[PDB]
């Protein structure tokens, strides 16, 4: 599973044709506007010099959200710098990330990897944020078996689990499930950091991250999580184009290495009603000339610059439009209903559990360790469309120069304001003056910086989030202006996306449940 | 599975008798007018010099469509240049393609490999197309088990599948089917390019194309297809006589390597009513002195010569007669009824899904990359009879010098005409003048070539295709004149073929279905 | 199950409201263009004087072939003279035959019982055939259980039988099937007249015809037939409007009295490929002033009048158009393929098994015992549409005055001509002069009647029958002129009927069989 790097399309063709490497098959990897993973296999002896400049013939009339009235034939453009070898049955396979194009070589408007290549090369052209470093924290469940059906008279679910105490299905029928005892099972919401007797799948995780560190997708940490059979991988920080490339490769490596142990692995938001969901924490930071944009080398603003709160409020202003892309499934709004360890309100806070963006108080003096943790997104959607919408929303927060919001740390229901933000940041609407009981970190004889401490912040009430797709798709219809800058997201791209999801809601509401018989009979 | 080449019948007898090669058995391979695969085994120590000039004794009174009133004894004529070694149980077996002859050595009129040797050596004798290069794209299903019956009271089907979500049979009875979960199954019409968790048979495909590349049947590409457990192999371009030889060897290698994994592989057109079928895309091109017949090194005709549209219209004129041979099964007309991704009309278009012949818009400037993609045929029939009927139909399009048809690209139901064909190609019947809204590929200040742009094309309505065998066999009865040139297909050959298929339709219509009880009871 | 008769709509309302009869529910019976049996239940205490002149509210937007763009509300017109009482759970139910009408009271053009009321009152208005007496001979199978399915992977049939030796299903699973021994079972094609050990359902038949003779539907004869579990009821001769009324009541009484014995009864043409089918022999005769139209009280023409052969040749001329109505199912053309005891040719003969119409040689001197036995029809279609098309075809044979055909009795393949038809009936085309070896019934010193023996008959070759629906529906499209006389069958009636059946053929040919896997794999 060793990873190989290249600089020009010619270094592929010399590496492929060399007989020492034993490379037999060259595979290509494509992605949808939805999150899917397509793959076609090409043989080495037939690849020529011409088929790398030109692309491979491909019919995309059957791939969802990839059809043009009369463009029935597309290309597959081989892109270098994202490759890794494999050993499948004693045969070596390159795996190359590959975009899809039109006949002339024009950028297809429904390719998500061509969107991230455009929005990153758009931001770099303004002298702001030549690099975007994004980290991720994947959360997945590992079930044993899953059976469902959709017949009108026989619909069912059966989730078979090995660690959960509350699954009372029997695994003796499953043809390695040797002894079924409830003594070594994890009870509900009580398995945060668990070990060998209770963590049934510890050998799988060392074989996943062996296969990821060999590929230079370096892994920062690992634990079990607050659910029965829910795990966690937190990766190293990467460039924003190679992050979304490494997220597709991670999800397929997690899926295949689990299924070689005869189990399943899922990335749904909210399976299992009475347990937690699966999120994506996107730790974002911008860089200019190997220096953080988010750092001013001063206190009372926590060493931040206004150029950082402009990036946060650009997200909080457009967050109901980002929810169309970030969580765009009917499952994901079953992740927000309860509100326990969930985002209810749309603001940024240091330690409020109901905040969407959370700022880091670990190593506040260190410039490298500065980030913005966006917690709304799911792994269900395509990672190129999500990370391009966040940058295009956050970039419209810097050019617009509107006022950011107060951090609003709320002990109970009482929203407080920190001691560093009590000093001169809101001239009008002094309403939280009763709520200022804070001492913060240790600071004595503080200095009030004059140009950073102007009104700059607005004290409004923090708004809510959309709790369904019919609220989020209508927020995208009235708020799609920050995405259409330099024609990155076209107008037809967004209309064909909202038309697809509104077919999925209508086919979802026709289906008669088993809660309909319990409730209304 | 290494392949060996020979030049004269004597180099067989020296290679067979040499003790270094350990060749123990010599096997022969025969083929029917239908697509079958016959094989007889001969031992090396008994083969002499005389038994290669003469043939082997063979009784063909029991092989279907291979009986003569009183010729009860035939020959088997060993033909060189199509051999490959094997390793079956530590024993080396030659496998030689072998024709069948009469006592004198005359060409038997019901041998399909002797028909392709005649129609290729007929075309080469007119100074036109010394070589015919044909490529193929095989599509096959891989089921797990299949049970059927034909008792009057107990007829059934049971197709057992491992990837399809909609097969709700249980595989626990089958005595490697370990865990049956619906989580790793492919839903319908949604598995175009799939991977390891969902593509259940990926190890089979690397073992097929290992066995094909060792035999110098080189494989261009591989993918899953738009059905649950339907795959695809696209091969290299070969000479037309060695293509149909390599198609029989491929179908038997696919069948045996799948069945050594305890599965079945089929080449039916339309198993499984609610999924796709299996086709043969025949990419055809002709060559003269290592130069394409289909290339004139000019634009507005897409670099084509009239000698190419003569070959296309020779097929479209005789396409209902070719359907007797190309798809001649009662299953194959269940592949045309729906019309979704199906050929409804009989014309040639660049990007119309309902066209029979599709021309390639990838690399239009390259002369090597020029072809004609005929999409009507199935793998059910014998590949020597199909590829000989296409050449004999397309050759009658060049000698006849009739006018070809307009390309007729149809956005919806509105048939348009390209900008390159709008300029001066039809003097009378200007009916599509309302439908000319096209811009094509990029071309500014175009040049109208005078001798190529005469009336040359006729604007008629594109006709339909036959949708049953009773329409196609009657089109063969009134249209068998292009096949009887130089007595290649004899008159008795076609009469005995239509008499065989009309026995198969009558025995098919007697059989009382299970749709008869649902519908009429 | 006693039958009651009435003369005016008022005698219903006095019989219903009288307390001696205990009539609690009044049921209505409607019929489709297809053969169906609809029934709605009305209570006596709510029926008033006004609801018998007006009709009952009925929605026919869901009944097949009974919908008008905007007529969503119809009537149900109660028709007297077709009633019978019942005893269901100690409650007395009238059962009245009831037509459907429009709002004004106009004759709905898609009601089959209103068509027979029109074509019988059309024939009676020309002084020809004031009465039409038609008899019938029903043939039905009695199976025990039948299971089928249409899933793409699991289609099956299972016909469970108790008398057939060749059904090798076991009836021990069926929860009165006590001992399963092959000793008391009927072998194939060998059960014509069978008895108590072998005829498993003899008690059912005495309970059917007890329920039919109580209703004054008098039964002429009963036997087993030439198949395992195939029976026969031949009824008394009735008026043509009350015959088709009594056929619907018979088929429902046969279906319910069999199903109260926990069995099934069917009227399909050809279930069970290797056994016989189910027909309708329609013995037809016309009457004028209690005298047979078909009788002239002379010999050499068998006591027939030209007015009879005009009625036969009116059927034989239009027989491919009658097949659209008489047998209009995809099953029924599985009843003609074999040709054994089947109609191959389209002529009328005294003792030819392959004749469509067979004339009676029993009691040729008796005038009452004269009839025409049409053997083409099935019980699948609606009996009002079939018997109206036969009269309208046979009436166009009398007004047209064209020549009838020769009777053409054929010993083997040699068509002979009787001694009575050898004498002077065809002046030109003397071709059967070699085939006249006949002696007939006993007749010496015969008399040649001069005005009846003119050329009168034509010697053409007897044509064939259509063997599929695509031949019969196209014969109806070019031959629908004899039905449109006095606007009985409207033009929109026939177009909407052919459009319905051509949807049924297309949905039938998509379905992939189990004979497709046996034959083409």
């Amino acid at each position: 599973m060793k990873s190989v790097s290249f600089s020009n399309n010619a270094e592929l063709y010399e590496y492929i044709k060399d007989k020492k490497n034993d490379v037999e098959i060259v595979a290509c990897i494509i992605t949808n506007l939805l999150g899917t993973y397509f793959k076609c296999f090409f043989y080495v002896k037939e690849i020529t010099l011409n088929k790398l400049e030109s692309g491979f013939s491909f019919d995309a009339s059957s791939i969802k959200l990839c059809s043009d009235t009369e463009v029935s034939d597309f290309f597959i453009k081989v892109d270098h710098s994202t490759c890794y070898l494999e050993e499948c049955d004693g045969k070596n396979i390159l795996n190359i990330m590959c975009d899809i194009k039109r006949y002339n070589g024009f950028d297809y408007y429904k390719c998500p990897r061509t969107i991230l290549k455009k929005t990153c090369e758009f931001v770099k052209n303004e002298g702001i944020a030549d690099k975007v470093c994004i980290g991720n924290e994947l959360e997945f469940f590992i079930f044993d078996k899953v059976n469902y059906s959709l017949d009108e008279y026989n619909t069912y679910l059966k989730v078979y689990d090995r660690e959960s105490f509350s699954c009372k299905n029997d695994l003796s029928s499953i043809y390695e499930y040797l002894i079924n005892d409830d003594s070594k099972k994890v009870k509900k919401k009580s398995g945060y950091f668990t070990t060998d007797p209770y963590d049934t799948s510890n050998i799988i995780k060392l074989r996943i991250c062996r296969a990821l560190n060999d590929m230079n997708i370096n892994v920062q940490r690992y634990h079990h999580e607050v659910s029965t059979s829910q795990h966690e991988i937190s990766l190293k920080y990467f460039d924003a184009l190679t992050n979304a490339d490494f997220l597709l490769i991670t999800k397929q490596i997690i899926k295949t290495t689990v299924s070689s142990f005869n189990r399943t692995a899922t990335f749904m938001p909210k399976p299992l009603v009475n347990d937690n969901g699966n999120g994506l924490h996107c730790n974002i930071s911008l860089w200019k000339n190997n220096k953080n944009i988010f750092y001013h080398n001063d206190p009372s603003t926590f060493f931040l610059s206004k150029e950082s709160f402009y990036f946060m409020y650009g997200i909080v202003k457009h967050a109901k439009a980002l929810q169309a892309f970030c969580n765009a499934t009917m499952n994901s709004y079953k992740r927000l209903v309860p509100g326990f360890e969930t985002c209810q309100k749309l603001f940024y806070s240091f330690g409020s559990r109901s905040a969407v963006i959370r700022l880091s108080l670990i190593n506040y003096s260190n410039p490298s360790e500065k980030r913005i943790e966006f917690r709304l997104p799911d792994c269900a959607n395509s990672p190129h469309l999500v990370m391009a919408a966040i940058i295009l929303a956050g970039y419209d927060g810097i050019k617009s120069k509107e006022q950011p919001l107060v951090p609003f740390e709320s002990k109970d229901n009482h929203f407080y304001i920190s001691s560093i933000f009590s000093k001169y940041v809101q001239h009008p609407e002094n309403f939280n003056i009763l709520t200022h009981a804070l001492e913060g970190y240790e600071s004595l004889h503080t200095i009030n910086e004059s140009p950073e401490f102007k009104n700059f912040f607005k004290c409004e009430e923090p708004q809510g989030i959309s709790f369904s797709l019919v609220e989020s798709l209508d927020a995208l219809e009235k708020d799609h202006a920050f995405l259409t800058v330099n024609n990155i997201f076209t107008e037809e791209m967004i209309q064909e996306y909202i038309k697809f999801k509104r077919e999925e809601i209508d086919a979802y509401n026709k289906y008669v449940n088993a809660y309909d018989y319990h409730l209304y009979y």
